């Protein structure tokens, strides 16, 4: 008799069974709309004024660490908080008022290993392997518009070249760049063929090969980027009790195993207690960057980021 809007960025199969289960375990009228974060995003800044929504599920955490800073979200601390893996705790004295993390991805190439072939070039081990002439009309990845691994990919490259040199790398990208789309259209062209290599968050593409793709992950050379999956109760929420127990269900661990579970989808659980699938990558064995979630959810620095990609790239 109670309701609950959710906005999900995580899968679609995935957020169908969260709100499935979450409606039968309290009664309540539960519904979703799916979107990727940049999607997401836009829609609350152009909601703000009569929310449709109560609550903001999963997608990459700078983005609503900027809605934060623009007054778009609800200040509440889950129970469940405490549970958030402990290399996060000076993040969540920082931000978590707002916004708890939920779990984490690592950013990557996939690759076609048919369309490699058939192109004569190597399996790109390094950014710069992208640039090859090779690949011109056989790389994509997602428009920032819509997509928070944009973002992430700006975010990354800025870390570990400057922002002048990132930008550059970018734009002798874009040469190679076939088009830029919804990250889950990225996810499915590449394992058509219709691209080569993409840049992305990894599980999927071990979600990809395990379903019958010729698709193959690189974690690239050098630093390793990443992003963190966020969640968020909507300022003015019309559900607000709702929302919290929301909050505090994709924070505990058994939520968190159940992408993986009941729909071979690898995030990794971000809550101590919960246990990864061997098939998600094990950040602890990469050379992660130190990244700086807390500068690149700045509302002011993730405008002009955004602004610039679309004035400088395309
Ligand atoms: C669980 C999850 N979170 C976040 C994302 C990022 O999606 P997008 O780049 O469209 O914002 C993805 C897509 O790869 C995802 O599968």
């Amino acid at each position: 008799e109670g309701r609950l809007t959710v906005y999900c960025t995580v899968q679609n199969e995935v957020c169908e069974n969260l709100t499935q289960k979450f409606a039968k375990q309290y009664q309540v009228e539960t519904q979703f709309i799916q979107g990727g974060t940049g999607t997401i995003f836009g829609k609350i800044k152009a909601e703000k004024d009569n929310p449709q929504a109560d609550i903001w599920v999963g997608g990459t955490i700078e983005p609503h660490f900027q809605a934060g800073e623009l007054g778009l979200l609800e200040s509440y601390r889950s129970p469940k908080q405490a549970e958030i893996l402990p290399q996060f705790k000076s993040l969540m004295e920082k931000r978590g008022d707002k916004t708890s993390i939920i779990y984490m991805l690592v950013l990557g190439f996939g690759v076609n290993s048919e369309k490699l072939q058939k192109l004569g070039v190597k399996a790109p081990q390094s950014w710069d392997d992208l640039l090859n002439p090779a690949f011109k009309g056989e790389i994509q990845l997602p428009d920032p518009r819509s997509s928070g691994t944009t973002y992430t990919i700006m975010a990354t490259l800025i870390q570990k070249l400057g922002e002048e040199k990132a930008f550059e790398y970018l734009k002798k990208l874009n040469e190679n760049v076939s088009q830029y789309v919804k990250s889950n259209l990225v996810t499915a062209n590449l394992s058509r063929g219709e691209s080569s290599a993409s840049i992305g968050f990894v599980h999927a593409y071990a979600t990809e090969k395990e379903k019958g793709a010729p698709v193959e992950t690189v974690i690239p050379a050098g630093k390793v980027g990443y992003a963190l999956g966020g969640a968020s109760i909507i300022k003015n929420a019309r559900n607000l009790e709702n929302a919290k127990l929301f909050m505090d269900y994709v924070l505990s661990a058994e939520t968190q195993e159940l992408p993986w579970r009941e729909h071979g989808v690898y995030q990794i659980p971000t809550n101590a207690n919960a246990k990864a699938s061997p098939s998600s990558v094990d950040p602890k064995k990469l050379d992660l960057l130190d990244f700086d979630f807390d500068k690149f959810g700045s509302s002011e620095e993730g405008k002009r980021l955004i602004d610039k990609w679309l004035t400088e790239i395309k």
